[PDB]
């Protein structure tokens, strides 16, 4: 149970060029953002870092609870397929969290080639899935449910080692009055209010589909708007997985693409008890390669 | 002017026209409605063989491609090396373009890295100079689109496909309406033939370059890239909202100067459109 | 007697009959020393490391010493013994599989692993220090501290390994001199047995961590990493000139605080060296 | 070909007044040679590399004019691109596109903690560097400074030949130039020939195979060229020198690459293969 560096908000304002909203590509500090905050590049003592400045559709005590949950899970869980918390800032109404800098950002941005990054090869997306399943396994082994498994939450280091991130919504492995997560990846029972490690498997199934097709889980200007719909089109023989494979690759083979699609379709069983456990998903991805 | 090849030579150099994609291990590199392009090797030289597939209409396009290629030679126009006319198998042999088409490079087909804003400007400028030479030599392309803008070893834009080219320099009509709907000018869709229609098709190409989106996508809202121009005109969206996210060097000043050229080109009214010398001047002023 | 008793034929099955091919080449061999070869194995869903040991009564004494020390000492920075196999002349030891192998191989990026960062190196060093402390607190002298013997788990937690040479601490002598020359204290090369020698070997490990260079390299000038300490002491070089270039997060303040600990550990005169609790305090003050 | 004419005061702004701190720390310095220091910069939203030339003054001016003249003629995907330059006063600057993966030298050594290149990537890099040198020899130019530090790598690890200040139109010289560790025997005594470039590329193939730089002061032997002699005299094999920092290397294509390198490193300049033959062999290897 690790202790983290306690930073003062002014130090984090200095290291992030006063939280420059300009993108890092242009010359600024902003690298990404979610509903709970904005991620900035920083330099703490020759160490390149990522500072997540938390900001408000949630309450102030709710955002504080997520900040305390992120810190509590980080203290417990340490793995190579889990991102590392370096420190934090809690002075005043400015909650900041400091992480190691991921040279390749998120799987979402790498699948979409954001900022002009080269398209991931099939072989690389295969290792990224294996890493993220090894990560999701350590969490489940240590009795934790992520509650927000998505490609934006899977980060890639210098070697492209998948490190799953965002533990503000994590639960100790029931129902809830505040339904949270990203609709495009959430399990049917999770959309109701159920909390179960089976929902994490479902969200990962949508992630395997994103990896295969290069398409994000939800696209407003796309037909169909949900990547899950494409699974129904394949099941009803209306389309095949070969028709959806990302054209931005040249090393994808049918045998391994259909083995990965098999894992994804098992993960996307609408009935929670029909889905495989994270150890079975991890076994299938290792057997695929 | 061009090497006369026999059909048997091209069947050997293209592995008997292997339909498998070059990425898999075959020869097929691309294809249109008039034929399929195959990779070939003619004595250590990599070449591209287009095997054409009305009968007399396809023969007229083969003769037009050769006739325009003999006349027009420019740095931004692709080079014809030879041809094969023996039998009912029409083949055309061109230099191998190491970077394929602008369409495939904007979509990163086969995993190629995304083009940067800087290269996208060089490509637009080159394609404008290429259209300019054609219009100067009294020719109307009639099929300007990103699939027809090829990229060499240095990413030099080289206009291709002159089977549909016409001799300019007023406005005439036709019974056989040809081209690609997603890029075609309103008057071209009606049957008019004018170099002004080429300017319109190039406006759609500048939009493809800015957004990374193909002119038509069945599974997209809106299905036509032209529709996005209307959304911007009616203040419903901006060009900044459509700029290709797969590039890190694009800036507002040059993206709005390129969008200005595209908006001028995309005039539904042909005589309001700029001439290719004015489009060429504007793209040069942008950089 | 607190570990799982395995039969030699179970371990033959779990290690693909002790496949000598490297794991990178599709086999089971992961590493090896002078006392045996380490193989990857699977005991159900748990990945394990089986060390197949290869004087006969001397090798048996090391097998019994490893098991006896492991039974007594249990710490987070000490590697865990799962089981063993003593049936016949085949002595096997089973441990938890360290996903990141040894500190030696990670500093050299063996098999293409990404270079360790200064932040990871700092935790590794503190962990190795915390591990040695538990051993010295429980009155044990490792006698073989080196980077090959510092293993790294799924989180890069340093786990000290190889206790076959461990002794039950005061200054005694031996007629059988054991250890690795490149790390051994002057008195330990002479036959002395003292926990002060372990501090010296750890000083060489701190130098390996700082520079990325192994303690001895035949094809290097100087062949001994210890020589580099003399060059720094005589102002002929600085520690900044030796810092591993395969890191981007190394800072002078911490690198000189770690070098200070290493310099204190590398005293030729054993009684001038700090105790493991003082080394542990200094590495805990560095960060 | 015309490049953008920058003023020295303009490039000073884009490079944070030529910050000597390394980019890893938070500064602008990315690398440096004997003829100048490379700085990261931003020209609009374009990330650039500004090479500020520094010491022979008329010799340094001749190299600046030679770099620009060759860049004007030669444009290829495996050749680095000149964006602009600054010649006002005694401060010659050259502006290029920013290479996200720096140089082949720094990637083979994992400078700044980059992951080791895999055998598959090392192969594509060798092929790219062969095609780039092929375009140069096709356009009648001799690089005269082929080395891994001068082979740059973009976002996709596309290799690009850089540094054309020493380039010649395809004789002897009174000013002998280049890097000793890669230079052909004839090049060390003034001869100027495109076969010397093939020799320097042979040393580059050896760097790619072993992960070792051509010259290391703190290494035995200090010259990578010596290791070729040890292999020729059966004293060592290429398997004994293959970079341990890769897990995807196989003996068959590693000995095929060593064959190309051994052919390039010939005693007799006329016995070495032409760049089209080297390019053919590197394509047959994969
Ligand atoms: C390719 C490119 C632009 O160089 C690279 F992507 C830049 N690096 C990053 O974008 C990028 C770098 N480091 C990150 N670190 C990090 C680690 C853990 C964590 N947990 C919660 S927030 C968070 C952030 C995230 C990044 N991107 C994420 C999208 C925000
Ligand atoms: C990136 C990659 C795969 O190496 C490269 F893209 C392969 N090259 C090509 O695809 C590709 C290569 N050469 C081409 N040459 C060419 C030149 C003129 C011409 N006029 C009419 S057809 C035609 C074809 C076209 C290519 N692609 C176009 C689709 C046909
Ligand atoms: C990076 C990569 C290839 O995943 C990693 F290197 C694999 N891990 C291992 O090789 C590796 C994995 N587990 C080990 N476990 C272990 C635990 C205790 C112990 N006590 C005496 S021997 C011994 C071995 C050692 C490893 N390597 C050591 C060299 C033998
Ligand atoms: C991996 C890391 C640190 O991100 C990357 F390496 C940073 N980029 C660069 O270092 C780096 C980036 N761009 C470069 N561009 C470039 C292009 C052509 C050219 N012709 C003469 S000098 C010169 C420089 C060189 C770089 N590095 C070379 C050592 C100077």
């Amino acid at each position: 149970d690790t202790r983290f560096h306690s930073f003062s908000f002014y130090e984090l304002k200095n290291v992030t060029n006063n939280f420059d909203e300009r993108p890092i590509s242009v010359g600024g500090n902003k690298m990404g953002e979610g509903g709970f905050g904005v991620v900035y590049k920083g330099y703490v003592n020759n160490t390149t870092v990522a500072v997540k400045k938390l900001a408000a559709d949630i309450t102030t005590e709710e955002l504080k609870q997520q900040f305390d949950q992120e810190i509590k899970v980080m203290a417990k869980c340490q793995h190579e397929n889990l991102v590392e918390l370096l420190g934090f800032s809690s002075d005043g109404d400015d909650l900041c969290l400091v992480y190691v800098y991921m040279p390749n950002g998120s799987l979402l941005d790498r699948l979409s080639c954001l900022d002009g990054t080269p398209p991931l090869s099939w072989h690389m997306r295969c290792k990224i899935a294996q890493g993220a399943a090894n990560g999701i396994n350590f969490l489940h082994e240590n009795h934790h449910i992520h509650r927000d498994i998505k490609s934006a939450n899977i980060l890639l280091d210098e070697a492209f080692t998948a490190k799953i991130s965002d533990f503000g919504l994590a639960r100790a492995s029931v129902m809830t009055s505040r339904i949270v997560g990203t609709t495009a990846y959430m399990a049917p029972e999770a959309l109701r209010g159920e909390i179960t490690p089976k929902s994490d498997i479902y969200s990962f199934g949508v992630v395997l589909l994103e990896i295969i097709t290069g398409l994000p889980a939800v696209d407003e200007h796309r037909e169909p708007q949900l990547l899950l719909d494409i699974k129904e089109e394949i099941e009803d023989e209306e389309k095949t997985i070969e028709d959806y494979i990302d054209k931005k690759m040249n090393d994808a083979d049918s045998t391994s693409v259909e083995a990965m699609y098999s894992v994804a379709s098992q993960c996307l069983h609408e009935k929670k008890n029909k889905r495989p456990d994270i150890k079975k998903v991890q076994q299938l991805l290792q057997e695929m390669t």
